[PDB]
């Protein structure tokens, strides 16, 4: 029903597409990138990480035909010339990675879109939402440039929430051991981040993350209580959050895991998951939840310091959240 | 001067051999493995991780010849049959990974050697030593079967000592993001550990570690204060320790780095190193120190919770400490 | 229908099992390995290359329970002790990699089975079959210990048959650029083959292959005309054959491609596939045919020399052919 | 001596820089890229493939200081603006990958340079040289825009030359199994070549090559007699050429190998090398020759069809040849 347009048909853009084909509440009517339709059809069809799209994809002139519906292909470098309004696009998913500051993202609104979901942390957005955490704070009257935060924040927030509500976080530090992404380099090339300049598939690469601090945007009570870093490693998809926290109450592993399982089975079902199996990163490829607790890794010291580890498919989970947010937003009235 | 034999000419035995080539004090005279001298000479010459050996290597009958010196090659499955005594070996480096219980390692003693250094965490050993942390605790009379601990423990202990001595650790949790080793599987094969059963180069693999508890063996005051986990990733060598600790003194990032830098330049010179460069794991390939603080990653929260990151070449640094321990033991009279 | 047993529940053993679940002609009633039922169920459930099995898998005592069918699990190191006969097993799939000589393989018949399929090149076998090439040569009275040849030979033979029949092969050389397998080493360890002793995921590793020579076992006319080598590379599955042959007739790329395409659509349907897409190795992960021509790579020089490239999922395509041969053999009378 | 400028301080640019450090005949006075001196200094110091540069490297304002030598750093996207002439640069190495067409490369001549070496196959150049094959054909008066061809052509031409001279090539097909380069993509992104669009470290990726054909530029007699393809694989550096050729005379494997070895030790010493060790790609990291025959891989069928395999460090060997050519051109007078 709600008409969606995707700006930047890359890892997240094409994964959102894939997640959207499942949602009957949403309809992707157009995509914009920097290439032609033949190239997009080919990239959409064959995915190195996710396998063949199971849908008939063809090219009809300048457009994509997927299961008989035509999808408009644009190739406009400048968001202002998109003309979203002319084709009836209501919600734009901004997934280029170039327009995360309000000045650029709002161009879509000026082009006739009713709402914009930035697929990353933003600057000056109306509101930053983590589904299952603070979607209730969205005001349809006032919020038009919406950030869906990062994949890492989507992983950490749901369980930080649980731990905080339940035991109370004094302070905590995280490490995300993260698959490489298109922001890195194949072989030692210039980068703003000198760590991210280095061959992506050959090293463990420390890099900064704003994800722990960003939790404070969706869970105000944690402002100034978490910090963290990332470690980019030689895998193409799937990541994991390692959080070490000092709690207010004294707990046991059993207690910590019970609260997490409860939430995964209740309030956070479909967002937070819980696993007691000894799995590895490849096992989570294709996982649509935001966070899956590795129960076997939970660990406590002195009743107060806990280690919690949670898996996330950084392309899939995050893309399903983008679609969830689009439906929720549309559900509040456009 | 002191003659050394190496049992198990694998990643550690060959790395120990390379390090011993630069040591004035010890001389490797014989090796034992399960293969022929021709295979061993090939493996010693050409290393996938460390490149070509810059030495002249040849085979003379059943022996390896390295820079004119003849090295005896044995192929004895049973340590008891080694006959270390006849060829004068006083110190045996136990690097097979099969004889880590004192009872098994003591077979070299039966075979004529005077001291045994097990290249891993041991069972019932006379003493566990971490060079620069507790070598002073070694008694030449009382201790014959000595464990050099694990690579991770050698990384963590030298800086856990500084932090504790300086600020006081209340409690702390570690994660080692570690390169794969020969204990893993190429493609999903039975293993006691169901996580290590999985394709080593394809996933992020959580696995347990006793390295954080094992710090208690060399710094008794940390007994029951640390715990940790490991994450094996798709790189062939070089690992990193990520420690999150609750300190007793309120600190700044600058004071933590200054204490670390101070120890690296002083007391722990050769063992602890300190780096302010934004490096990646490949830059640590060949590093001989046990631990190199990544000073740029140091972070504090609420003045009490710290994050310290330290690099280690799990093959080279650990091998260099094996040689250091061997010469320290020799220095104390054998 | 025909009851089957699997000896060696590894990459081929488990992939045959997966293939067999959707074949109504055969039924796997028992497997043999060197491990417990819990480890095998785990490995059957979660695969690093092929993902999660879509079947319900559990452990019932000492056995596996798959989709409500109890599967007997054995842990006999000696085939002669398998007692295949007492539980009605007619065909045994020999996939341990240890029993490729007819005399070793024949222990299975001593144990009560009626037929043995060795999942690799054999020694002294009754017959070597390549489905699609010479299965008509199977004789139910004279052949009991059958070899299904190698994955490489199953890729090459079907298209070498078309080129030969249509144009006539004078001579030709093959290279298989192949994924790594459990026969290789994680980090430089002794191996009979000094090339396979080297870190599997770190290099391009030239290795010998008998596959081009083995085509003569299924296509007698090609004896002495083909030879080749292999290059093992850092990918966990999927391989490709590059054949260069001197032909009898003058051809064009179009002629050669049309010939391959006709065979793929007619006689070799299901065994030989034909692709006009510019795909990469990951796109063929899960592919069930033995051979898929990369039509874009077909090249001719001087009307006489041709280059043909064909893809193959070395685990899946091969495993499906084992299943096809088991079904074929059962149709001929047991 | 000859003052050299480098345009595009990338994999080839910095490897040429490394190679030049050793040449007393050539002096690198300036480099141009698109970033600052601090970034370039860091990239030159720390290399993911070749390790730490053994030289003192610092930044002196806006310049690089290497072992006392100041190296001017420019950052001009447009070659027209480099003003080579003003700083005395005689030879320019064009290694950005963007200016291979004569009209773009000639811009360096208009900016004051005397000669331009394009580090890639070119369009409309004055001449294409393969050191040790046709450098004798270079005319100082007439040739000012010179291509040093590709890394593959440099591997192939030296031994195709020997083979043709000795036995005579009728026709041949080559496959180059090649390390990934910065021309590829980390995770499926638009690319002009839909093969090269796919995740580089995840697959075996077939791609066209003009290297076989380009041999005819340097060995005119082979025009129309060779063709080939490439396969990009998950390794960061080092490649291998696989040539299958129909010969004019009848040879033995022993004859072919002795011809290659004779050339490697005579004519082509330092360009063509010969190895009888069973080595792997990582063993050739840092290899400065153009082509190293893998003698154990030589194979003959019917005395007429030959397979010759040759290794090449695509970064280092090519880079030393760029330095070789520069020194050659200089010696003929500027
Ligand atoms: N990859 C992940 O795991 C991930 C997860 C969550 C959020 N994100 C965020 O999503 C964003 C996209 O990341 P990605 O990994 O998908 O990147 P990407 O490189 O795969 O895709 C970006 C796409 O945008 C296109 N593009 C670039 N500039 C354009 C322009 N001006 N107009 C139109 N198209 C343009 C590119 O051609 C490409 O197709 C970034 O903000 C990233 O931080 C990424
Ligand atoms: N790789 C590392 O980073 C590392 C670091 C520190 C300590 N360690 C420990 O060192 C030990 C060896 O580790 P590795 O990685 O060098 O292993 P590895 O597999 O590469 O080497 C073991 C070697 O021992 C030989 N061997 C096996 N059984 C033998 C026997 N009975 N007699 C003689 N030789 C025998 C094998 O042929 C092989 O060469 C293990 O205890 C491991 O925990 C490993
Ligand atoms: N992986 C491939 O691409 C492939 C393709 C075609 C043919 N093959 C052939 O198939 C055979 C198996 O290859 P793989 O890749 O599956 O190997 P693998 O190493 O993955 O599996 C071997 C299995 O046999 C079990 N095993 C070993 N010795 C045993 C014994 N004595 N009794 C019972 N079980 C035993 C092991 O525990 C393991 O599960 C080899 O002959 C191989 O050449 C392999
Ligand atoms: N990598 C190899 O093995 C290899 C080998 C032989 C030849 N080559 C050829 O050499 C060239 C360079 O290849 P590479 O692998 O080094 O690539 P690269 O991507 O590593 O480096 C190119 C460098 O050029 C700089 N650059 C880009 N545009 C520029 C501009 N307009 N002005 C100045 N600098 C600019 C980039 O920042 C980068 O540092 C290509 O033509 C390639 O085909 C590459």
């Amino acid at each position: 029903a709600v008409k969606v347009g995707i700006n930047g048909f890359g890892r997240i853009g094409r994964n959102v597409f894939r997640a959207a084909l499942k949602n009957p509440d949403i309809e992707v009517v157009a995509v914009n990138d920097l290439t032609d339709a033949n190239t997009l059809a080919h990239l959409l069809k064959y995915d190195s990480v996710h396998g063949r799209l199971d849908a008939e994809v063809s090219v009809n002139g300048n457009n994509l035909v997927v299961n008989g519906k035509e999808i408009i292909v644009k190739a406009e470098r400048d968001p202002e010339n998109l003309a979203w309004g002319e084709i009836g696009v209501d919600i734009v998913v901004e997934s280029t990675g170039r327009f995360t500051k309000r000045e650029d993202a709002a161009k879509h609104l000026e082009a006739g879109a009713k709402k914009v979901i930035i697929s990353a942390p933003a600057k000056n957005e109306d509101i930053t939402i983590v589904m299952g955490v603070n979607q209730d704070k969205y005001d349809p009257k006032a919020h038009h440039v919406i950030s869906n935060a990062s994949c890492t924040t989507n992983c950490l927030a749901p369980f930080a929430k649980v731990l905080h509500e339940q035991f109370g976080i004094v302070r905590g530090m995280m490490t995300t051991v993260h698959s490489y992404t298109n922001d890195q380099r194949i072989l030692d090339l210039p980068h703003k981040d000198l760590r991210r300049a280095r061959a992506a598939a050959e090293s463990i690469i420390p890099t900064t993350t704003g994800a722990a601090k960003a939790v404070a945007l969706v869970l105000p009570e944690l402002k100034g209580k978490l910090n963290g870093m990332a470690m980019r490693v030689p895998t193409p998809n799937v990541s994991v959050v390692d959080l070490v926290a000092e709690l207010e109450k004294e707990v046991t592993v059993e207690e910590v895991n019970a609260a997490l399982k409860a939430a995964a089975e209740g309030e956070l079902k479909g967002i937070l998951a819980y696993s007691e199996e000894p799995l590895v990163s490849r096992d989570y490829n294709g996982s649509t939840v935001s966070s899956t607790i590795d129960a076997l890794s939970t660990m406590v010291i002195d009743g107060k310091m806990v280690k919690v580890v949670s898996w996330y498919d950084n392309e899939t989970g995050y893309s399903h959240r983008v679609v969830d947010l689009a439906a929720y937003i549309a559900s509040k009235g456009l």
